[PDB]
C-alpha cells in the first residue's frame, strides 16, 4: 500500500491471543512403546498396544524373557504378570511410577542409532544441544523426541551426517502426532 494512505474506515482492537506447548513430562505410553519396538526391530506403526509381549514376538520364549527385564531397568520395576498384560494397559500402569524422564536404556540406546546405519560427521551431544529455540520445545517435551528418533532409525535418508541435524526437525513433529500438540 502507498504511503500516507487513509487506511480506509476499517479498525481493530490491539494485540491478539497466543499459545505454547505445556512443560508436561514424557508418558510411559511412549517409552514402553519404543523399548519393545526397538527390541523387535519394529516401528511404532507396527507395534499394536492391543497385544502382549508374548503375542508380539509370536510366542518366542527368549525375547519374551528379555523384555521382562528391559522395563525393570527403565521404570525401576514392573507390574504383576506383565507378559500377560497388553501394552495398551501396561503403559497405563507404568506412568504410575515413571520419573517423567528417560531411563538408562532409553538414553544409552540413543547413541547406537548414530552407529547402526547413520553416516559420519555428527554426534548425539549436538543433537540435544538445542531444541527450546529450534522448535520452542519445553524441557519436559524434549525427552520424548529422542524416543521417536530411535524408532525411526533410517537405513538411508541422508548422504552426510551434517544433514542429520536437520533430521531432528522432523522428529519434533513425529512426536507431536503422538501427543496431539502443535508446532
Amino acid at each position: 500500500m502507498g504511503s500516507s494512505h487513509h487506511h480506509h474506515h476499517h479498525e481493530n482492537l490491539y494485540f491478539q491471543s497466543n499459545a505454547e506447548i505445556a512443560d508436561e513430562p514424557v508418558k510411559a505410553s511412549l517409552l514402553l512403546h519404543v523399548l519393545v519396538a526397538h527390541k523387535l526391530k519394529k516401528s511404532l506403526d507396527s507395534i499394536p498396544m492391543s497385544k502382549t509381549i508374548k503375542d508380539l514376538v509370536g510366542g518366542k520364549s527368549t525375547v519374551q524373557n528379555e523384555i521382562l527385564g528391559d522395563l525393570g531397568k527403565e521404570f525401576g520395576t514392573t507390574p504383576e504378570k506383565p507378559e500377560e498384560t497388553p501394552l495398551e494397559e501396561l503403559a497405563e500402569t507404568f506412568q504410575d511410577t515413571f520419573s517423567g524422564a528417560l531411563g538408562k536404556q532409553s538414553s544409552s540406546l540413543l547413541s547406537r542409532l548414530i552407529s547402526s546405519k547413520m553416516p559420519g560427521g555428527f554426534t548425539i551431544t549436538v543433537a540435544r544441544k538445542y531444541l527450546q529455540t529450534r522448535w520452542g520445545l519445553p524441557s519436559g517435551r524434549q525427552d520424548g523426541v529422542l524416543l521417536v528418533a530411535l524408532s525411526n532409525e533410517p537405513a538411508a535418508r541422508l548422504g552426510s551426517e551434517a544433514d542429520a541435524k536437520a533430521f531432528l526437525d522432523s522428529m519434533a513433529q513425529k512426536y507431536a502426532s503422538i501427543v496431539g500438540v502443535d508446532l
